């Protein structure tokens, strides 16, 4: 049952501002760890700048949500 | 390590409006579920019609964040 976690992942990367979605996540076991990679949308008129700030948060408020997770890969895609 | 669900409810349960710290939380596994016990502080000047309102919330909140939980009972006491 990695749903329940896979369910906390995405709520919580949903809450962000800027998060357009969760396009994407992988997760997996690392022993008790999760490592995942993640693709969240974005509004396509936003900076790339801007985009990677919303990625960094992300990867803040999940990592902040979710102790089992030591690593968590974060990028964007436009999406409208 | 039943350190990390109850990190969550205390989480959970602070954030709801009203609630000044949770005072006490037992929680136990029956099965894979847990069952819980909580006191939250309140406003000794909340009257009491509120304060069951403010558990409810709680009730609600942490049973919404926490899947896992199967049944949570919520009390309240003055706290200043």
């Amino acid at each position: 049952h990695m749903e329940a976690v896979q369910n906390r992942i995405v709520e919580a990367a949903e809450r962000v501002p800027g998060v357009r979605g969760v396009i994407h996540l992988r997760a997996r076991y690392v022993g008790q760890d999760i490592w995942a990679d993640m693709i969240i949308g974005v509004d396509p008129e936003n900076t790339v700048e801007q985009a990677h700030e919303i990625c960094e948060a992300v990867q803040a408020a999940v990592c902040g949500k979710i102790r089992r997770i030591e690593s968590l890969h974060v990028s964007a895609e436009a999406r409208e």
